[PDB]
């Protein structure tokens, strides 16, 4: 039918590829897809590098149908031995793995390019987030029973990756406009599609339609361990209420956020009691090197009631 075909790794359906081959965007082809799938699977299996490298040069014309194929068909052939060979006395690959930082961004970078069909519909309304966010959820330290939210999830790229580098329970996107939220309900099924079809884990997630402002969400906030959300152009109406359902959060609990929601140089005093400064910690996280007003830095809030218990404990016994 003119196309390509690449065999998944463990026996999955196979990658439908038709020619001439997608180009997304500026820096984003279909053709270089393949040849990332092909090199990452390479990674996963030693063998089949082995199989493949020792034989490939890497490099093709893409824009030769008849030299695309020429590589497809090799990997198809690779794939096929290595299968045979897991009919021997050697094992397979374990088959409950998560992916790798640099296996699962390509992963995401394919979802993104398969479910967004018009990347301008949304990019209009909007203003490598990746990196950035690995980042955070090595600060975060994550442990498995700690539960995950980004608000305003958008199309969920991050609740994505959050439920493929941690190990937790039901993580949760929420997003009210219909259109991030439709792209979501796509972006869902690739990223699954894509995981089963590499052969790797990802705890259950949920991208959801919904205001986080609203009564139901109130409940949840407080019930999350962990909150990411990007407040950078958030006003000072939406700020405030935010706060208000933080408060609820559990001791322990951290949110992370671009805007600050407690001052960073927080003494407690006669007239902040009411503030929530009162009830966390605000530590300043430093940005990633390669990463885009040119001076911006993150901030991590963890729930600390400790902090007013001093207070408390210190009106008893003034030593001064
Ligand atoms: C600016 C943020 C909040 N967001 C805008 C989206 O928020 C949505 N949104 C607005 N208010 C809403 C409402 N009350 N309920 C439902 N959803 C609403 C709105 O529809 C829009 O699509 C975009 C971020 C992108 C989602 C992926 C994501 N990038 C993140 C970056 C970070 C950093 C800054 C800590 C690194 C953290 C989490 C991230 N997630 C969508």
């Amino acid at each position: 039918k003119l196309e390509l075909r690449l065999k998944s790794p463990v026996g999955a359906e196979p990658a439908v590829y038709p020619w001439p081959l997608p180009v997304y965007d500026k820096h984003h082809d279909a053709a270089h897809e393949i040849i990332e799938t092909i090199r990452w699977v390479c990674e996963e299996i030693p063998d089949l590098k082995l199989a493949m490298e020792n034989y490939v040069l890497i490099d093709y014309d893409t824009k030769s149908f008849e030299s695309m194929q020429r590589l497809c068909d090799k990997y198809n052939r690779a794939i096929d031995s290595i299968h045979q060979l897991w009919k021997g006395t050697t094992q397979p690959m374990k088959l409950n793995t998560r992916p790798s930082t640099g296996l699962l961004r390509h992963i995401l970078q394919q979802v993104y390019n398969h479910s967004v069909t018009d990347p301008e519909k949304l990019n209009n309304y909007e203003p490598t987030s990746f990196d950035l966010v690995a980042q955070m959820i090595d600060e975060i330290k994550m442990t498995d029973d700690d539960l995950f939210v980004d608000l305003g999830s958008g199309v969920g790229q991050v609740v994505l990756q959050v439920a493929a580098a941690t190990n937790c329970k039901h993580h949760y996107g929420v997003e009210k406009a219909d259109i991030p939220a439709k792209y979501a309900e796509t972006m869902d099924r690739e990223f699954r599609k894509w995981m089963k079809w590499y052969g790797k884990k990802h705890a259950e997630y949920t991208l959801e339609r919904g205001d986080f402002l609203s009564e139901e969400w109130r409940e949840r906030i407080a019930n999350t361990s962990v909150i990411f959300v990007n407040n950078f152009a958030f006003g000072p109406e939406v700020d405030h209420q935010l706060k208000e359902r933080f408060a609820n959060m559990k001791e322990g609990g951290r949110i992370v956020s671009s805007k600050p929601f407690a001052p960073l140089n927080f003494r407690i005093n006669s007239r902040n009691l009411s503030d929530i400064g009162t009830i966390m910690r605000v530590v300043e996280l430093s940005p990633l090197k390669g990463s885009v007003g040119k001076p911006v830095s993150y901030y991590l809030h963890t729930i600390d009631r400790t902090i007013l218990e001093n207070y408390f404990s210190s009106l008893k016994n003034p030593k001064l």
